């Protein structure tokens, strides 16, 4: 979602993102590389 995160929230996501890459074996630093994560994360676990 567009602007859902941002500013103030972008960044504790960030970090939260970083950290769950490195569990899973995947290193990503690039902001932009983190988010394509985290986009892909929920596509295979939210469900509506």
């Amino acid at each position: 979602v567009p602007g859902l995160f941002e500013g103030e929230e972008f960044t504790a996501l960030m970090h939260a993102c970083k950290e769950t890459a490195q569990r899973n074996g995947l290193i990503l630093d690039s902001e932009e590389e983190l988010y394509k994560y985290f986009t892909s994360q929920v596509r295979r676990n939210l469900h509506v």
